[PDB]
């Protein structure tokens, strides 16, 4: 009845999630200035080099130069000897207003609550009882690695660390009735980014000592545990050096970690009437409402969109056999109680607040009490 299940995170500096960062720094400064910003805002980092690619449409004034460089600080890369910095790298703009034929199909002239879908597309929400934030514990535990060493470097513990990191988490579970409870870590995998003078040995007794047993519970722990700390044996050159980054190219760990399902859509750098990100935000909160409010232990919601068309196109519930009613009934409590339209969720769910630069790292769920994150109580 044990199954191994596997989920990946990734630190603040890893090139990827870099670009989702400055995409939603680019957001967010937007909205600061109009909350009606039509944002859709792609980052490709490598060596020396951020280029903003996309399309945007807004009232606001905002020096790209600055709010890209503010970014790269804030995440740490501030010395050319760590493989990046903020105050000497290239910041290259190529950026267009959105498309005209786009925004006569989605948004000019029309009443906010019927605004149309700003794309096709589906999107998935997930959420399960194995942790009080009803997220999978092996995507909980990989972000909060990431999260220690970021904590580490930037409290001068550990000074050799460098903001570039990768985990993974590997949870032997059983099997209750279509819910999972975790027994114990099977595999824990961790790469960071280093300085030159640091010795292996040093690094992984510290990331055995200083940073798995200050995040994962003992209970979880055991003699047969494997580590694969540093697997590489050396991981000096990082951040964009090392590998090129790009926005929207790590959806899995910003999202379940493989549980669940995803539609394909990346969230950074978007604004709401973008589906993509506001219907997987309002995913989350029903199928996230449906668990906290005992209709079932686990769920999965997809939905649908087209182009132009405010209304979902299909709405479908997945309750793993974790609930007595079927999943018609839960299908017919969810239209009661939810409108899924992106002029709706957009009031419901606050997405014209500047807040989405904190989404961009440690995932954009079962954190911090985002509106999405606060169950709505249901009605039936
Ligand atoms: C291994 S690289 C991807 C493959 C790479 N583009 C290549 O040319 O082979 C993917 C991610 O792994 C991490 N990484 C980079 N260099 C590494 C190294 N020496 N050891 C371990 N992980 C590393 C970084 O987070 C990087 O973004
Ligand atoms: O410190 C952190 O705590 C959590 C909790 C989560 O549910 C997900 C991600 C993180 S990163």
């Amino acid at each position: 009845g044990t199954f191994l299940f596997t989920s990946e995170s990734v630190g603040e500096g890893h090139p990827d999630k870099i670009c989702d960062q400055i995409s939603d720094a680019v957001l967010d400064a937007h909205l600061q200035q109009d909350p009606d910003a039509k944002v859709a805002c792609e980052t490709v980092a490598k060596t020396g080099m951020i280029l903003l690619a996309g399309e945007i449409t807004s009232r606001a004034a905002v020096d790209y130069q600055k709010v890209v460089r503010e970014a790269v600080k804030h995440i740490g890369y501030d010395d050319s000897s760590k493989g990046f910095d903020y105050k000497t790298c290239n910041v290259l703009v190529a950026l267009e207003q959105q498309s005209p034929d786009i925004a006569q199909g989605v948004h000019l002239d029309r009443n906010e609550e019927d605004i149309g879908a700003g794309d096709q597309g589906l999107m998935f929400g997930y959420a399960t009882d194995e942790t009080e934030e009803c997220m999978p514990l092996t995507i909980v535990l990989a972000h909060k690695l990431n999260a220690k060493l970021a904590e580490l470097r930037r409290n001068g513990t550990l000074p050799w660390l460098r903001p570039d990191s990768k985990t993974q988490v590997t949870v032997q579970y059983m099997q209750d009735r279509g819910a999972v409870l975790p027994i114990r870590v099977h595999t824990i995998v961790i790469s960071v980014q280093h300085d030159e003078e640091v010795c292996l040995d040093e690094m992984r007794d510290a990331l055995k000592e200083k940073v798995i047993k200050a995040v994962v519970p003992a209970k979880y722990l055991d003699e047969d545990t494997i580590y694969h700390l540093q697997p590489s044996g050396r991981f000096v050159i990082g951040g964009p050096q090392g590998d090129a980054g790009l926005t929207g190219r790590k959806i899995i760990v910003d999202t379940y970690g493989g549980w669940g399902a995803h539609g394909g859509g990346a969230f950074s750098g978007k604004d709401y009437t973008k589906v993509d990100r506001s219907a997987a935000y309002a995913a989350r909160w029903v199928a996230k409402s449906l668990v906290k409010g005992g209709l079932c232990r686990r769920v999965l919601v997809q939905v649908s969109y087209a182009i132009g068309v405010s209304h979902p196109l299909s709405i479908s519930i997945f309750h793993y056999g974790t609930s007595q009613k079927s999943e018609r009934e839960l299908l017919e409590i969810v239209k009661k109680n939810f409108d899924l339209r992106p002029g709706v969720i957009v009031r419901d769910l606050d997405l014209k607040k500047p807040i989405y630069q904190r989404t961009a790292a440690y995932g954009h769920f079962g954190r911090d009490s985002f509106p999405w994150e606060v169950p709505k109580k249901l009605k039936y």
